[PDB]
This record gives structure tokens, sequence and C-alpha cells, in this order.
């Protein structure tokens, strides 16, 4: 979803996919990578885009953790793990 995120912006700006990249300093198909979500939005990432679009780092971090929580979570055996007590 943070790819969505980062497009719609781009959008607004009328910035294309080339553009983007280059104030990025990144690859044309590592932006791409990153706008249809098939690589990760890691710290360093979202450092930059901070500076080249907007908000903070934490927003961009948070959007992947959000979309990343959500599909672990329906895969880790919750149901069957307990709060620990004071010993
Ligand atoms: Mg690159």
């Amino acid at each position: 979803r943070p790819g969505d995120i980062i497009q719609e912006s781009l959008d607004e700006l009328n910035v294309s996919l080339r553009e983007f990249a280059r104030a990025m300093e990144i690859a044309p198909s590592t932006a791409s990578r990153l706008l249809t979500g098939k690589a990760a939005l890691t710290p360093e990432m979202a450092i930059k885009l901070s500076v080249v679009i907007g908000s903070s780092p934490q927003m961009w971090l948070n959007l992947q953790n959000a979309w990343s929580l959500a599909e672990a979570e329906k895969t880790v055996d919750v149901s069957r793990l307990r709060r620990l007590v004071t010993q």
C-alpha cells in the first residue's frame, strides 16, 4: 500500500517516475519496485521520501508496518500465545 500513497502524491505533483527516481537519487527500476510494492520501504527510503515528497520518515515507515502487520497478523498463531505472568 505504501507505494500507492507515494504514487498518489506524485500524481498530485504531476511528477513522473523518472523525475521521482532522480530526486530520490535512486535508479528507475528501484523507484518502480518501490511504487509497486515489490520492494519494502526501508528506513533510508523513508528518510529520502520525507525530504523529497514530504511528511515524516515515521509516517512512511508506519504505512509499511501497517501493511506488514496486517498481513502477518493472520499468519501468526496468536490463538495459542499467552501473556507472561510475573514469576
Ligand atoms: Mg537505487
